């Protein structure tokens, strides 16, 4: 499928780096990006590239298209021979963690009882006597 595009990325140019600038000879020639500027009156972009292999009385602004931005544009992606990103270091990756807890307890109680006993008890002694005789 794929017919209607819904959004697209925006290219970008980097200063200090070298790019392939088109030439009026069906060819491309490297050119260091001096700086970058935008036209308000015209409403376009322009990058002052320097042809490191032509003349010193050159150095002129160019257009993004005129430059080589991604394999997308180039002389021909028939062969294409280049290395890959050359950068290795401690990649950003971390995720600490921790947790703990504890709880304890114990019931308690006391009880006691008593009883009251008898102290002491007893009787006396009855008696009697006659009279006659």
């Amino acid at each position: 499928g794929s017919s209607g595009s819904s959004g697209e990325p925006e290219v970008t140019v980097e200063i200090g780096e070298t790019y392939l600038c088109r030439r009026p000879d069906s060819t491309w020639h490297s050119a260091e990006v001096i700086q970058s500027r935008v036209n308000d009156q015209e409403g376009r972009e322009e990058f002052y590239v320097h042809y490191v292999g032509f003349n010193r009385r050159l150095d002129e602004w160019v257009d993004k298209n005129r430059l080589a931005l991604t394999k997308t544009v180039k002389d021909a992606v028939q062969k294409n021979s280049e290395k890959y990103l050359s950068e290795l270091a401690e990649q950003p990756e971390r995720k600490i963690t921790r947790n703990q807890k504890r709880k304890h307890d114990e019931i308690n109680h006391v009880q006691k009882t008593y009883a009251e006993m008898d102290p002491t008890t007893a009787a006396l002694e009855k008696e009697s006597g006659p009279s006659s005789g």
